[PDB]
DNA sequence: TACAATTTAATTGTATACAATTTAATTGT
DNA sequence: TACAATTAAATTGTATACAATTAAATTGT
């Protein structure tokens, strides 16, 4: 079959979840990944591009262009690290930081959909953390 | 509102991490993960319409038209207009596309092997994701 | 301590995803 | 006969993903 493949599942369910964020994220005028970078920025006003990649499991290949868009949109600003001219520093603009106020309804909203399943999702999450540690050395 | 505590993020990271596990295996068959998925449907069903593939794969022409074009150029599949509905398109396996099945034989094995390190049986993990998928749909 | 391995981003090239629009074919009573 | 409304792929425009390569800025011996 196909629905019996763990990889597929993770793959199609993840793309469906994203479609659920679409109406919400259109509100804030951002994409799901930009949104994920913001969840970081909101807990830490500034971060090296390296740090973001590490936490989101993406690399310069994605972040470089994605951070450019966010910058061109006014949600962030970027500058070279002065203690290490090799890395780049990403910082929230006032807007970027304010935008957090408008995204507080999201988790609960998504949950009002996902938890609509039936079993403890705090279980599924726990699993995925490990799986993630596995698949990530 | 910490990133690492979002089911949405976990599905997204884990999925792409699994896809990285397939890369070495699929590289030897000269295809990609999404291509591999369409072939899975094709090895079990000689002919499928673009529409049925979209349905089974949770995709639409947009991701499929370009992908199936590459596969056709790779000599894996044929694409002919349906006679029963000149609006539909039928996707058929080629001798080469068909032979390819055998070389993907122990891919599931290798995957399962490098992943069964979770804090529970895949039967549950899979069933969890299956439910979450059904819901979000 | 000169400077060859090493690291961090940007750059290149290929391949999804998906909304929105378009085009051609088919359908509801 | 008719057709407005659907429908199924393509197509257009934007936005990721990621491997490999490149370039510049630390590191380690």
């Amino acid at each position: 079959k196909l629905e019996n493949q763990l990889s597929f599942l993770l793959y199609a369910s993840s793309r469906e979840m994203t479609k659920q964020y679409k109406p919400l994220l259109d509100k804030l005028n951002i994409t799901y990944p930009q949104y994920l970078a913001l969840l970081l920025l909101w807990e830490h006003e500034t971060l090296t591009v390296k740090k973001m990649g590490e936490q989101l499991y993406l690399d310069s290949g994605t972040l470089t262009p994605m951070l450019k868009r966010m910058e061109q949109q006014g949600l962030i600003t970027r500058k070279r690290s002065e203690e290490d001219e090799r890395s780049v520093l990403i910082s929230l603009t006032e807007d970027g930081a304010l935008l957090k106020e408008k995204a507080v309804d999201i988790p609960g909203t998504i949950l009002g959909l996902s938890k609509q399943s039936g079993e403890d999702l705090k279980q599924l999450k726990s699993a995925l953390y490990t799986l993630l540690e596995t698949l990530h050395q």
